């Protein structure tokens, strides 16, 4: 299967996968649910709970205080936890293994799994449309729907690995990292994410509330505005993402020193977003839009980031549907911001209008050896207007272009449809101190006079296992590979599920 022919059956297929039939599982009685629950809360260090095959409704608030415990399905995929539940993991070195969360929802808004301890792990588990049973209504203050997460990490050295997160379709980031002032070193790797999408419950019908109701549907948010000026040093690596269309941000990085690398992002109308925080690296990802509307690569605020060796193909669309959220899309988008970083200006919680949750003009960004192939909007130099907040629609006055953006060895290849815009420069917001080394742009370049030099001649193109390899330029195909269910997600698939 070569790039343009990839589809979800290929990505999700593997011989290694067992099939678990939900219809073969018995529904635990109220008495048995209670018995399982006491087992959880009576755990001593070093013990294990093995959950017999079955469906367990409304376990509710499950607090694990023990350390070095495993809670696992007796057969992977065959312990289905339904109705309202939250595992509150307070101990260290707690592992949840082979669980299913479906036909129900989190018992508290920070998720079915609150990883509060250190060395907590969630593995081989599946969430299937876990959007139910909790109250979900526009609030009285401002008709805002509540944000419910599925997994949150509040400790150190968490792992979320080999899980399947399918069908998140009510508001709230699917995974949230809530961190303090020191590195977290979490690993979120080898997971499958599918079919996150907004406005399935008429949320957007309240027109006045759209800018915030249409926000907070990320697949993962690492950090938050208050914690954003500290390092997380977390990794979001080797994941497979299919039809993830939650909002403009697929992955919202809001802290420093993170790695967002080697993921395959297929037909997802949502971008990797370096939203707050410094020194993040986005590398070796395969972003395959497959001509789907409003697909895109990476959008960039703040400083010192490295964007290297990504392969971004067949993406489409420039303007997101909700206005006022700077939702400008393309392969790689250098956003405008609201602070004069060329003169050393910072966001600062004390400075009114320039608080840490606002928009840090990008500076000192290295963008090197990327291949953008058949991208309708390739490298887009930002021109967004910004509003005071998600709740205040006034426009900010004073908008700045990216600074010290260093472009080297990128290939933007629109030779197939050269009317597509390979590089969108703009005299409305000229980059400051931008540099160009051995760039190759084929296709429309707007306000091209702003760019010192580039080549319009593609080097020798070979197809090396389905990818375009450009001789001596662009993404090195040796560092790239498509993630499939051969390595991503759990070791089983479920049947007879209900959305
Ligand atoms: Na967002």
């Amino acid at each position: 299967p070569s790039i343009s022919e990839i589809d979800r059956s290929y990505l999700l297929s593997s011989d290694r996968l067992t099939e678990v039939d939900g219809n073969t599982l018995d529904v635990a009685s109220e008495e048995q649910v209670a018995a399982l629950k006491a087992q959880f809360e009576n755990l001593k260090d070093g013990d294990e709970v093995v959950i017999p095959n079955g469906k367990y409704a409304n376990l509710g608030q499950v607090t694990i205080t023990a350390n070095d415990v495993t809670i696992r399905a007796e057969q992977a995929g065959a312990a289905w936890l339904t109705g309202l539940i939250q595992f509150e993991l307070k101990g260290d070195d707690i592992t949840l293994d082979g669980l299913v969360f479906t036909e129900g929802g989190p018992n508290e808004r920070f998720g079915a799994v609150r990883m509060m301890g250190n060395g907590n792990t969630l593995q081989n588990s599946t969430f299937y449309y876990f959007n139910h049973d909790y109250t979900y209504e526009p609030d009285e203050r401002r008709s805002e729907y509540p944000k419910y997460l599925w997994v949150s990490l509040w400790g150190k050295d968490g792992k979320v690995i080999n899980n399947r997160f399918e069908g998140k379709q009510k508001r709230g980031t699917l995974i949230g990292v809530q961190k303090d002032d020191t590195p977290d070193n979490h690993l979120i790797a080898n997971n499958i994410f599918m079919d996150q999408k907004p406005n399935q419950f008429n949320e957007f019908d309240i027109k006045e509330a759209i800018r915030y109701n249409g926000n907070s549907w990320e697949a993962i948010r690492i950090g938050d505005s208050k914690s954003s000026q500290w390092d997380s040093s977390s990794k979001f690596v080797n994941n497979l993402m299919i039809d993830m269309d939650g909002e403009r941000e697929l992955i919202s990085i809001k802290s420093g020193d993170n790695t967002i690398s080697g993921n395959t992002i297929f037909q997802s109308a949502a971008l990797i977003s370096l939203r707050h925080g410094k020194g993040n690296t986005v590398e070796n990802n395969m972003i395959l839009g497959n001509e789907k509307r409003l697909t895109g690569g990476i959008r960039i605020y703040d400083e010192d980031h490295v964007i290297r060796n990504n392969y971004i193909a067949n993406t489409r669309g420039r303007d997101g549907v909700i206005e006022g959220n700077a939702d400008l899309r393309g392969g790689i988008v250098i956003n405008t911001g609201i602070i004069d970083v060329a003169n050393g200006e910072q966001l600062d919680q004390s400075v009114k209008g320039k608080e840490l949750n606002k928009q840090w003009t990008p500076k000192n960004i290295t963008i090197e050896n990327n291949s953008l192939v058949d991208t309708e909007w390739g490298i887009v130099y930002g021109n967004q207007s910004h509003r005071v907040s998600l709740f205040n629609n006034a426009e900010v006055e004073g908008i700045y272009a990216g600074v010290d953006i260093a472009f080297k060895h990128n290939v933007v290849d629109n030779s197939q449809t050269p009317e597509f815009v390979s590089v969108r420069a703009t005299h409305d917001f000229p980059l400051v101190g931008a540099t160009y080394t051995d760039e190759t742009y084929v296709g429309q370049v707007t306000d091209s006079e702003l760019i010192e030099s580039y080549s319009v001649e593609l080097p020798k193109v070979t197809v090396e296992n389905g990818l375009n390899a450009y001789q001596g330029e662009g993404a090195d195909v040796s560092k790239l590979s498509v993630v499939t269910a051969e390595t991503a997600g759990p070791d089983y698939v479920l049947e007879n599920t209900t959305k």
